[PDB]
């Protein structure tokens, strides 16, 4: 990997994004890639759980637009086809894990950053983190099952706030809002977050599986298929005029 | 031309103004009901990339004119209560078909139907002194406006029964903790406020605008619909009864 | 009976849990067919809605696991299967109830004394009462289909906090996460209780009935399949060597 770090610890598996192909954190075609290697070896793994963290002062801006849109830009449905595929894929195996995944926000998440965050089971986060989904200006329609899951969550009008709105959220406001599941100080941010990693490791596999697979039970066909309807609708926009112009825009 | 209501055809946008002159407190009767619909119908079908919904006066909406209804409904219970009851169907439905973002600008009491047609909206603006009520116990009917799934999927059951059952007010700052405001402003800035925020809104793409409204709808537009005609169909049932009407002169 | 009091009122019927063979209100076989007998009773009554209350400095702690783990000790096969359907049919009862349930709740609510509360209709909380679901300590699944409930009502990441995580909720949170519905000053709590419900056994009848039905056609097949699902979990988890491994901690 050079995107990302994976370190396999005491019945869990920390994986971690820090990109050096892009900023940010950003996520282009090969660190999607990675994570989703990762995340599928973690899936093979003895590990109860997986940590999944950031470097950086940013946790995740999402999508890296400046890598697409010049892929986008030899023509046409096709590079249009393939990102959406990347992204529906990178999504599903989100849907698709079996072991818990907690999420240590310790910076803003954006767009794609922030919509897969609903699809983890723990989100733990900075009280300096941000969350923000600038899907309107970014000229998109939704991403990450967001469609659905922020509107779960929150209800349809909060949710709006965010998918048409397009406002930014403090750690606090995104965990009354059920986005962050737990809100932290930044000064004992990180260890804090490995005692209570560290507790969740030492519980039982069975338990934690069986514990996840009856609350993933009854939503995980409704996350595949709003997938499934996010990404047609982005095959639709990116490979219009009007959506190229947009991701265009910086 | 409208009666009851104000069209501003604007920027990008239109403009629905409650404000009625044939009822008190912008009380829904027949006739303001069907000029919503009307101008909902003409918003739908014109170039508006989203809808200001909003009202004048002191209070946004008081719901239905019972006053209005009872007189009817007193006259010919078995026929006065069929059309009541679709007259209310047809008005939910509108909001349930509409495929324009809807922004609702609260500036003062929603009670009864004028807050379970909120939930319907996309984006539910608020001043600070607006307060929220379903007083449907104290009227003595049972929920209208989808408001038997929306409130329960917006704020969870229990929740969602202190204002259905137990007949509890919101201010407009706890109403936005349960989901059925988005956003609260303060009273000095509000209509300025809003109007800065839906120009900006207007700014946006209409077909992203419009897709992303019909992602979210997808797979709760049925169960609408569904909430819609059985909470009708004992509405029905209950302003056809003797009790019915009976609770409904109190009011 | 022995474990319950049941008080029949203008309109209603109060079910008072004061437990004298378990401590703190605790649940044993013998408790759950008292509250099953007293809920059937009451379902019959000429009562509009039942308050379901407790005495005593907690509201229930939840399962007597001394008490069931002993039983469990020597039959390891068949004591499963009794204890699982015990409290099958113990949370079926609340999902079938058709009359609004309102439980007052004045002091902690902990296990499937948590997890049932989102089947009643309100739940009027002491602002000094907490909630907490501890079943990773426990070593258990969810229980009272709170696999489902909990992630409806606040979403899944908060709901993991309570699932996975073991986190305590006191009553305000536990109001802003939807799980109590109203929270009450414990100086007069008891007596604006009593004002309360008299004033919601004063409406028609016919109304209270309908907003009942109006919310729960929606809901309740998916609560008896949750139920279902969560009992076949536990059926293995205490049927297992670890799993009565985990029931022997107090
Ligand atoms: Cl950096
Ligand atoms: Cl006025
Ligand atoms: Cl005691």
């Amino acid at each position: 990997y050079r995107d990302i770090v994976v370190k396999k610890e005491d019945g869990f598996t920390q994986i971690v994004l820090s990109t050096r192909s892009t900023e940010k954190n950003a996520l282009n075609t090969e660190v999607i890639k990675e994570i989703v290697n990762a995340l599928n070896s973690a899936a093979a793994d003895d590990s109860k759980l997986v940590l999944f963290s950031a470097a950086g002062s940013v946790f995740c801006c999402g999508l890296d637009f400046g890598y697409f849109v010049k892929h986008l830009r030899n023509n046409r449905n096709t590079a249009s086809l393939e990102m959406v595929d990347t992204i529906k894929n990178f999504v599903n195996t989100f849907i698709q894990f079996k072991k818990p995944i907690v999420v240590s926000v310790n910076g803003p998440a954006i767009g794609l950053g922030a919509s897969i965050l609903p699809l983890c089971d723990l989100v733990w986060a900075n009280e300096k983190a941000w969350f923000q989904t600038p899907y309107t200006t970014f000229g998109q329609s939704p991403d990450g099952c967001s469609s659905i899951t922020f509107p779960k969550m929150m209800g349809k009008a909060s949710a709006n706030e965010m998918l048409i709105a397009g406002r930014k959220l403090t750690a606090r406001e995104a965990c009354a809002k059920g986005l962050v599941s737990q809100v932290f100080l930044t000064g004992t941010f990180t260890q804090e977050v490995m005692i209570q990693i560290k507790e969740l490791a030492s519980y039982n596999p069975i338990v934690l599986e069986e514990c996840k697979a009856l609350v993933r039970c009854n939503i995980k066909l409704e996350l595949e298929q709003a997938n499934e309807r996010e990404c047609e609708v982005l095959r639709k926009i990116w490979s219009s005029a009007q959506g190229i112009e947009s991701m265009l825009k910086i």
